[PDB]
């Protein structure tokens, strides 16, 4: 039956199901409405195995269920858990990528263009998060969420733009897998990239699958 539920609900309801979908490159963040059945079919995956993996994870409940939490507490959580972290993590990654592309400019496995793409992500995320905090989030706190179809659609479009950059970043880095040649700086940067991708998809998932639809519905 898990195959008939949307990816978003499985990610928000089952602990560490988010990490499972990232293992299968399944987009529970922007494509959260997509059922697990239609997602496993797209990628030619054996859905029955995914269902058993979720069944094991589903033995335990999730630490915090945001699906029914107050919108104000979701917003405040997003700001300190995701927005503020992104502002610290991306400048750090940009400088690491700059150091790696130079130090290992001669290796074949070096991720050329990574610094360019991290910079693009940082600029778009920065402007994006400012708009949410200065325009959309206050609108929702004042109870005007039902009148926010316009702004939310613009934010969800930007969420898609950010998703495309993530895919470019994953390709440039062999799905964020360092080569055997990788030094310590090189390996720690990829660990930071994976941490960014994980947070950003949970960040977008929480907005697209909970905050936005519930605001539009008048909660
Ligand atoms: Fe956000
Ligand atoms: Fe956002
Ligand atoms: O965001």
């Amino acid at each position: 039956a898990y195959r008939d539920q949307p990816l978003g609900e499985l990610a928000l309801s089952i602990p560490r199901a988010s990490a499972l979908f990232r293992k299968y490159d399944m987009d529970y963040a922007a494509g959260g409405k997509q059922t697990l059945a239609r997602a496993a079919a797209r990628k030619e995956l054996d859905v029955e195995v995914i269902e058993a993996e979720l069944a094991k994870l589903a033995e335990q409940p999730i630490e915090k269920d945001w699906r029914s939490a107050p919108l104000a507490e979701i917003i405040d959580h997003i700001i300190v858990r995701y927005h503020d972290r992104h502002r610290e993590q991306l400048p750090e990654l940009i400088l690491q990528a700059t150091k790696v592309e130079r130090v290992h400019a001669d290796k074949p496995s070096v991720p050329k263009g990574l610094t360019k793409y991290l910079t693009m992500l940082h600029e778009e995320l920065s402007s994006h998060m400012m708009k949410e905090e200065q325009i959309l989030f206050p609108m929702i706190k004042q109870g005007m969420g039902s009148q926010a179809m316009g702004p939310i659609s613009v934010m969800e479009s930007e969420h898609d733009e950010a998703g495309e950059l993530l895919e470019v970043i994953k390709h440039t880095t062999n799905n964020v897998t360092p080569p055997p040649e990788a030094c310590t700086t090189w390996k720690a940067m990829y660990n930071g990239i994976n941490e960014l991708i994980d947070d950003l998809m949970d960040h977008i998932s929480l907005e697209n699958n909970v905050l936005f639809p519930r605001a539009l519905a008048g909660e």
